[PDB]
C-alpha cells in the first residue's frame, strides 16, 4: 500500500518532514517539558480527519495517553477553529489512559481489535498517537540493570507498534520527554523553545518554525 502523509498544520514543519506525517512508520518527537509535543499531538489528531486535499487522510484516531495530558477540549479548539465540526472530530478519537508501561504494551495489542473494525469504513483508523512513549518506562526500569532491560521491552513495544504502522497503513506518533540511547522509531524529531514563543524542530538523522495557536500549531 502507498504511503499516506498527514500535515502537521505547519508548512515548515511539513517541507521538514518531506509532506507531512507519514503513514507505515513511527515519528518520535523529543524536547524538554514545554516543547509542544502535546500540542502537535493535539494538533495532528484533527488534521488526519480532513480530506486529503487539505491534508489529511479522511482517518480516525487512537490515542494512547499515559501522563492524562489529552484535552478534549483542545481538540474541540483546534478543529472548530480550522472549520471542522468539535463534536464529530472529538467522536473519531477512541481514548485509552495506559496504567504502567505493561498496560500501555497491552493497549497496542488491543488497538489492533478496533482497527480491523475500522478499515473497511469510511474513516479508519490513521494516525496513532503514544504520548508519552517512555514515561512509565523510565519511572519502572530505573538503576543498575535497568538500561538493557527497559531498552528490550521498548524495542518489544516499538515492534508491535511498527507491526501495526506497516500492516493497517496508519502513522504512529509518539512523545518522548528528555534533557546515548538507541531508538527504533523511523524519524526523530527535536524540538524545542525559540524566541518570540516559537517552536523548532530539526530532524535528528534544516529547522522548522511554528507557533502553538487556536488552530493548534501552524507557521
Ligand atoms: C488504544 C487507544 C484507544 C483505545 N480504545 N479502545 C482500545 C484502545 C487502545
Amino acid at each position: 500500500a502507498t504511503i499516506g502523509r498527514i500535515s502537521t498544520g505547519s508548512k515548515s514543519l511539513d517541507k521538514l518532514l518531506g509532506g507531512g506525517i507519514e503513514t507505515q512508520a513511527i515519528t518520535e518527537v523529543f524536547g524538554e517539558f514545554g516543547s509542544g509535543k502535546t500540542q502537535l499531538a493535539h494538533t495532528l489528531a484533527v488534521m488526519v480527519q480532513l480530506p486529503p486535499e487539505e491534508g489529511g487522510l479522511n482517518g480516525s484516531v487512537m490515542w494512547i495517553d499515559t501522563e492524562n495530558t489529552f484535552r478534549p477540549e483542545r481538540i474541540r479548539e483546534i478543529a472548530q477553529n480550522r472549520g471542522l465540526d468539535p463534536d464529530e472530530v472529538l467522536k473519531h478519537i477512541a481514548y485509552a489512559r495506559a496504567f504502567n508501561s505493561n498496560h500501555q504494551m497491552l493497549l497496542v495489542q488491543q488497538a489492533e481489535d478496533m482497527i480491523k473494525e475500522l478499515l473497511n469504513t469510511d474513516r479508519p483508523v490513521k494516525l496513532l498517537i503514544v504520548d508519552s512513549l517512555t514515561s512509565h518506562f523510565r519511572s519502572e526500569y530505573i538503576g543498575r540493570g535497568a538500561l538493557a532491560e527497559r531498552q528490550q521491552k521498548l524495542a518489544k513495544h516499538l515492534a508491535d507498534l511498527h507491526r501495526l504502522a506497516n500492516l493497517y497503513d496508519i502513522a504512529v506518533f509518539v512523545t518522548n520527554q528528555v534533557q546515548i540511547l538507541a531508538h527504533s522509531a523511523t524519524l526523530r524529531v527535536y524540538l524545542r523553545k525559540g524566541k518570540g514563543g516559537k517552536r523548532i524542530a530539526r530532524l535528528i538523522d534544516g529547522e522548522a518554525v511554528f507557533s502553538i495557536t487556536e488552530k493548534g500549531i501552524e507557521d
